[PDB]
């Protein structure tokens, strides 16, 4: 993976409602990051455009894979660049009334390596004095994307609004990042108070380089944005920005230096968990089994899981819908469990219990744990009894046949 | 309780070794504070002293209560006025090779209405290289402290280093803090790059004001503060800064500032709960009993309560040390609660699991859920039934000599 | 002389074309800082109006000073605080549509302490995309203030614009002040940018506290300020702020804090004084005194003088109008001088000239130095001699010359 | 002239008594510019070394001299591109306890292209508690050395303790600089507090890019430097910064920018040159040429030339010595000068008169000015007598003036 020194340009733009006139400020500058052999150039929230009217900024997004897009995608190619697309008006083709804000990640190919939507808007409804609402222009992102592999290292992703958030940015730290992202699109009169304190603060809070490509300037009569699209080192100093107006900065940013500080300072490693627990609802993919004890529990048989746990189909069901949620440390008791993980298991067992319900088409469960020889605990790796009831109350082939159900309902 | 504007005086100071001079220095801003009517005063952490060697800063740790304490006490009798003793070195009569690092805020009569031990403490050991051990000075605190109401508003106890860690602060807020607070002694080459920006960011995060008095100049040969002692509004504008020397500042905080920014900014309105969530291990007290349903569990029934559940005796124990865990919110089901609920009503769980097995002294017990009519639910009203297990497996006032004994160990 | 710690109150507002709205934000912060015991506030720039056109603020400036003029000199009184009055728009009784920009300083009586006029004013005339003329709704000043003694120090006098240019502030400090004060209206965008940095810069670099209350927020539809009122140290640190509303802040300042760091950074004892010199036009008030060589020169002959020079009436003149234009330090060789008192000897020199070829009506003049007993001098001290010329042209009583005194110290 | 964009590289660094580990610190700083195509890079001030005592820094000095200056060179011409040595330790031949602080520009040739000496030394003489002397490790240049063209545009030149300093920067900005360089090594304590508003301040009431490479970390056990080298644009934007270590930032300035910025804020063009002036000691260099009235006046003949002044022999001359001083712009009156010219002007004459007695060896002077025709003005130009004077006392071949002109000239 990406170590070492690497250069980076940022872009800054006051984007129109005006696509093409758009996209040449923004072509102008990735060929100049291009010519400077920039490894990657970032790009604004809105980097699309910002129309005048809301049935312009809905009836102009994207599709991500459309004409516009190829755009990016072939000067990615052209110019062997890697590309942080900061905010897409991104189509949904079922919901057209909610675009998405995605911040797109593109090879050197043209290949988009990550999506992120953003998930944090501002919604302000104060009954007769002003409503301002976010989520009528666009929708809300529904996952947590965890941090990207590039070429200049672990890049987190997120957008505007999210800096203001220090749980998700805390979050994608842990998930190793080493540069987080903020392309955003602030407010003249909030981005004069709260930007750079913001994002110099999560750089030092996290160790990370901080990236934001802005917009700035006037949009139309009725919209001005902050500009000052800066990087921020691990140590909070503004090491490069953009002047005032539609034009790029340059950045070497210096993973070992990332190293160096998350050594002297290990400030993650001081964190209090016994008092207190960021827990996230992660939804990740195994493309291989689990230890369940000792035992090997199949990927084919596992329906869902997260770093912390997993649920798995049951040898011997107790009953039809019995399946079992234990947490990928191999540990007999529940008392061994640190709250990261106590609170995921039983998380992931209400996850996991309604989608039993709405399928085994039932309205009760019952959730038991053997800790203990005494209480019937028949192997060392603790483990939920998640069984749905009713009235009344193993295939190694049908085991698997299971689990796909549910996994596709998980 | 505290609303509108207050007036208060941040001190700023460098202590010696020399805990009359350090005094002197003190209680001539305090004279001067109450000149002014101010109604707090804020004075930084090792306001009391910093030795020169640790022999020292381990040998005149106080108590909290003793002569020199009683000379801050008396003072604040003496000019009306509420005290922020930032830091002080708190001697523990059982080990004395740790004190605490004590946060105290003291009455207009001198009466200490809260007490925080710092929670985050500084190690750094890296093999052959360099090794500071803060942890080796002094110890950290056990407990969550919730913010302390006061004429000036809801504040929010922290210490230096504590600043570094926004879960803490984030907490604060949801506990309904106005004002944050960070005494410190921060190093000169670490406060010059972090200082002013995560102060700034922590009030502008939790839309609190946040006061912070600081240590500044050299303490000794091998020790330098950063100084800069200030106020920050809710909206990250530094209000109030002491000049670089032994000194104070002042200030007008406006309670009504932090209503209108929280009601035109509901940043805390706009966090994805659904995706993450901060836990935090609160132990609160219950004058009172609570809904169990539609039923009323007696205080003296309920051994242990947080801010989200509490554990009571069972009227019916299906054997020694059968209780039941619920969600002070009454909800029916598991899938009815939220994250926070649910991953408080496990890690409650996983508390009280523990401590009935090291009273029954036993290694074994049984975690059950009855969600659902059909899996037995009697009540309306979710509830973990924590039943410890052996081989073999209600009098009113002897329910509640259950709750005595267990309370203590909890 | 002032001296110790004092305690200030500084005001930021949204002032707009409602005289009594303005007036009621103003009095109600005059109140709350004369509750604190403060010992002086500070209002804004544009403190009493902001109108929607011209027409409207030459109204505005009239109904300015015929209500609340006075109701300020009254709280000034009530409140026994001192006022700074950052910049009104003082009404010229020959010109309504060209007012000054007056910073005025109110004393506990309510009694004009100084005035200031704005000397640096914003005019922008590209023909193509723009006209944005400050000169036209207003008039720049004419003469350089000094600062003004106050209960809280030596304060330096300035309107917002003038920040741009360290000259004023480096003067003022030469003249003296311990604090330089900056009330203002910035540009959202300009302020945004240079606001506290430059507040800051003159606080370094003068080593003076730096007091500046502004205008915040939307006054009109097409008016905006960038706000962020403060108060700056010596060392340049921002002891005090507004919070982003119409609002005040305190600062408790500390003569003791200048007067230390004029000690251990003695920035102005550092100075090329040989390489640059900064020379400023100052018109000195004098008791009177000034020798010229061992000789002592009444003030009823000096008409002129500036903290480097003085000029006076000639006792034996060798013609009409012959005067003598000298400098304070007595020395007798012009290379004796140092480049800030050649330049000021020679630009007094200047106005003499133009003042006595206006009043004695010629057209020419002779200035002549005679350094040196080979040159004819007969005092030792610099005196540089003005001579009005006619086409004719080639021991008076005390009476002639005072009179002659008077007549060209009135032309001056 | 430069125009457009390019692309600078700055350079912090700890530099020690090591000569070869700062070198190589430099040098691959050098290196990864040079890659990335910058086409000038900025050294800190003493990048060379920083001793740990006088006579180490004497050593040093000419250990530097000797092996490094070339091998600097010869990285400006392998990696094609410009250097800007902050400020290194300039032994002087007949003083090695007082080098000079040189900031030198050396070209893609490796060829001085310009040499700053820097004016401002910090000195602190408290009889009671403190002594710290730069002028006893140094001393302090003797020129006003006006900007240096470069690829990077008009290049105007200074050395840290220069910043606190306004009148040095105006200066260059009249000049005609595009950007102002202050490489240094503030100290840890001051350079926390003043660093970054100083180095803005500058670019803004300059509207000039400000490039300030410099010493970061601990040099020696009892030395430290506060780092935080950048870049500030003419808005006063910090748009590149190093990290806090050895190492560099990179920064693409646009001078289209400050001409921009230039016109919508004509700050220089709003100075109250009536009120204040800054004057500026400044020899200038001419191909020769100057009017005198409708006179042509050869080089031969002008021994002395400044931006506002111009001095020349005489054909005719009442005595030995006899020379004038002239304005460049050709006005009649003495009353048609400003200020500026007044001040300069005079203060030529001043170091004329001087010069002029020191060679003649004469003690006393005459200087005479006739403005207008009954003052016996021949010519319509202002023009300074300046006559040496003897006990004694009161049309020449070109060869004779010309001589003079020569003589004269190699004495100012
Ligand atoms: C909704 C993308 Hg700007
Ligand atoms: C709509 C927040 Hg960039
Ligand atoms: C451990 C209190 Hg400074
Ligand atoms: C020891 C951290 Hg203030
Ligand atoms: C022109 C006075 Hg605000
Ligand atoms: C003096 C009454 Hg307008
Ligand atoms: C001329 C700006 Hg208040
Ligand atoms: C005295 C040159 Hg660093
Ligand atoms: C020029 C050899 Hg030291
Ligand atoms: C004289 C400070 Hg580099
Ligand atoms: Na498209
Ligand atoms: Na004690
Ligand atoms: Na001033
Ligand atoms: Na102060
Ligand atoms: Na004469
Ligand atoms: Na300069
Ligand atoms: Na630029
Ligand atoms: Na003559």
């Amino acid at each position: 993976m990406a170590t070492g020194r690497h250069f980076i340009a940022v872009c800054q733009m006051t984007s129109d409602n005006d696509l093409e006139k758009n996209f040449q400020a923004a072509k102008n500058m990735i060929e100049r990051a291009g010519e400077k052999k920039c490894e990657m150039v970032f790009l604004p929230e809105c980097f699309d455009f910002i129309g005048l009217n809301k049935n312009e900024q809905i009836d102009l997004a994207m599709a991500t894979d459309c004409e516009y897009m190829e755009k990016y995608r072939e000067l990615a190619r052209k110019h062997n660049i890697w590309l942080s697309l900061g905010g897409l008006h991104h189509k949904d083709p079922s919901d057209a009334a909610h675009p998405w804000n995605t911040h797109l990640i593109i090879d050197s190919d043209g290949v988009t390596r990550a999506e992120y939507n953003k998930l944090h808007l501002f919604d302000l409804e104060i009954p007769g004095k002003v409503r301002l609402m976010e989520s009528e222009f666009s929708k809300a992102g529904t996952e947590m994307i965890p941090p990207v592999d590039t070429p200049i290292g672990r890049l987190g992703l997120s957008i505007c609004y999210d800096v203001r958030f220090p749980e998700l940015s805390l979050w994608n730290r842990k998930r190793g990042a080493q540069l987080l992202s903020f392309p955003s699109a602030f407010t003249l009169n909030t981005g004069l108070a709260h930007w750079e304190t913001l994002l110099r603060a999560r750089a030092i809070e996290n160790q990370c380089y901080v990236v934001a490509a802005a917009q700035t300037g006037a949009h139309n009569p009725k919209r001005q944005s902050y500009g000052h699209s800066m990087v921020v080192d691990p140590w909070g100093a503004v090491v490069a920005q953009c002047s005032e107006r539609v034009d790029m900065c340059f950045a070497e940013i210096d993973l070992s230096y990332v190293d160096t500080l998350r050594e002297m300072q290990p400030v993650f490693s001081h964190r209090r968990s016994d008092l207190y627990t960021l827990h996230i609802n992660e939804k990740s993919s195994e493309t291989g089994g689990l230890k369940f004890a000792r035992f090997n529990i199949p990927a084919d048989h596992i329906f869902y899981s997260t770093p912390h746990s997993f649920v798995f189909v049951n040898l011997k069901p107790v009953t039809d819908g019995h399946v079992l949620v234990s947490p990928k440390r191999v540990v007999p008791r529940l008392t061994d469990l640190t709250d990261a993980e106590t609170a995921d298991l039983f998380i992931v067992a209400k996850k996991v219990q309604a989608m039993l319900e709405k399928h085994h088409n039932v309205t009760s469960t019952t959730i038991c744990v053997q800790d203990g020889k005494d209480a019937g605990q028949t192997v060392p790796h603790v483990h939920i009894h998640i069984l749905p009831r009713r009235a009344g109350d193993r295939s190694n082939e049908q085991m698997a046949e299971e689990a796909v159900v549910y996994r596709n309902l998980m």
